[PDB]
């Protein structure tokens, strides 16, 4: 059996539903793909990947009418009409006013799909958008208030082609797409876009996942990376996993409504490791390391705010100044001093400083393969900015090392057949 033939949905205990496996997978194995129910193309994304099948490209046929929609050729322009003429005519018309989050732009893609498709989708083989969880018993006000705000802006910009329902059905809509949406990442896991994927959005999560999704397009590839038996419920990762027990959990219970019962939760064994402080003869008291990680963790929270509006020369600034005052107690192997060196050397890629990237990139990697689990994508990605930033930089002999080892996860994650292996073997 193939695909979603050699698994089942089934009720898991104190997790609602899940999916389960019926014959043995390996490392490596393709368990089941899904197609997008309804997807959308991040802006800053925009003239590099094409709208309708999210294919890197140099050059794409833009649209006549807005000149902000890219597409492969007249076949994606024209598949891509009945979701792009939400967005063609209101672009031109609102301009620079024109500024609806990726929440609302995925939501008028479902209430599109739901008018022209009623009726089950491939990607509803084993659970629907209508059967998804919503958490509206366990929906507070900070939420209701940012929901109303979404709705409030699909009125605004989707009013002219889209007949909404009323209020409190689109609450639970909106709720939907925040519990079980999905976010397109490339090989660099740069943020290419927003998805719904229901028979991947069944997976429960675990800190120590037996599966991984990887993209090949608008299609949602889950390959193992632990030996899955027949019985096992299947696992994936809804967070990063860089970060200690009460920080992965903290955003588990904010944004899924739950607290992770798993091994690595349990045992709390990779904390000490994660805030690592520095072995000091005259060490700050238990207190002032307290208040170092509610810094640190503001300070991560407000970058994370501050990076949608903040020029890259600010950007770069809290970065250089938020390490300075972590690292006269915090260690180079510290997990909250290794956030603000990954975001300088993604300001540093931008500001096409490739020396600058670098340095933070070699400091990284390290403390990185030691934090992450085996096969982890975040390790995979930072292999493969080191390696492009040694071949751009004609160190040859290095970038071949580090491609190689980025190769060597990929071939489990993305299948050893996948476009991204081909297009870093021929970089080689
Ligand atoms: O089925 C799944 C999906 O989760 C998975 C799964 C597997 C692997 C990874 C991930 C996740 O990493 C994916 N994350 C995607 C990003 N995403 C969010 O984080 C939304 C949460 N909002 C945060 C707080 C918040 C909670 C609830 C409410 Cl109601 C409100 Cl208002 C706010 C949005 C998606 C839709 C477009 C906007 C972004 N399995
Ligand atoms: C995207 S849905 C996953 C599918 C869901 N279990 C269902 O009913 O179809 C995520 C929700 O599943 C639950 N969940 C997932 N992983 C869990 C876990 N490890 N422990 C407890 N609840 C979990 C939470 O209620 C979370 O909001
Ligand atoms: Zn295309
Ligand atoms: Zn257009
Ligand atoms: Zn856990």
């Amino acid at each position: 059996a193939e695909g979603l033939g050699g698994l089942e949905r089934f009720c898991s205990p104190g997790k609602g539903r899940g999916l389960r496996a019926l014959q043995p997978f390996q490392v490596g194995d393709l368990l089941f793909s899904c197609p997008a129910y309804a997807y959308v193309l991040t802006v800053n994304e925009r003239g590099n990947h094409c709208e309708y099948c999210f294919t890197r490209k140099e050059g794409l046929s833009k649209c006549g009418r807005c000149k902000q929609a890219f597409y492969c050729n007249v076949e994606c322009q024209k598949e891509d009409w009945p979701m792009h003429k939400l967005e063609c005519s209101p672009m031109v018309v609102f301009g620079e006013n024109w500024n609806p989050s990726e929440t609302v732009r995925l939501t008028a893609r479902i209430l599109a799909k739901q008018k022209i498709h009623p009726e089950r989708t491939p990607s509803e083989k084993l659970l629907a958008v209508k059967e998804f969880e919503s958490h509206l018993d366990k929906l507070d006000n900070e939420k209701k208030d940012l929901i109303q705000s979404d709705i409030a802006a699909l009125h605004h910009f989707y009013s002219k082609h889209l007949g909404f329902p009323d209020n409190d059905s689109l609450v639970v809509l909106f709720a939907q797409v925040n519990c079980n949406g999905f976010t397109i990442e490339d090989e660099e896991l740069s943020h290419l876009g927003s998805a719904i994927f229901p028979d991947v959005a069944l997976m429960n999560h675990s800190c120590c996942p037996n599966v991984i999704v990887t993209y090949k397009g608008t299609l949602a590839e889950v390959r193992a990376v632990q030996e899955i038996k027949p019985g096992e419920e299947v696992f994936t990762s809804y967070i990063d996993l860089l970060y200690p027990t009460e920080d992965r959990n903290d955003r588990l219970r904010d944004s899924y409504f739950f607290t992770c019962e798993c091994q690595e939760c349990t045992t709390k064994d990779k904390d000490k490791a994660k805030v690592e402080i520095r072995k000091l003869s005259d060490p700050p008291k238990a207190e002032a390391i307290r208040d170092m990680v509610r810094y640190a963790r503001n300070v991560i929270e407000e970058f994370r705010r501050a990076k949608h509006y903040k020029s890259p020369s600010e950007l770069l600034e809290i970065c250089e100044l938020s390490q300075e005052k972590m690292s006269s107690v915090f260690e180079d192997s510290n997990v909250y001093m290794l956030h603000m060196m990954y975001q300088a050397m993604g300001v540093c890629l931008y500001m096409q400083d490739w020396e600058g990237a670098l340095q933070y990139g070699q400091k990284i990697i390290k403390p990185y393969s030691k934090h992450y689990p085996l096969y982890s994508l975040n390790v995979a990605s930072m292999w493969l900015k080191l390696g492009r930033l040694y071949m751009g930089l004609e160190h040859k002999a290095a970038g071949e090392k580090a491609l190689k080892k980025a190769i060597a996860i990929m071939e489990v994650a993305h299948g050893k057949d996948h476009p991204y292996i081909s297009e870093i073997k021929q970089e080689i």
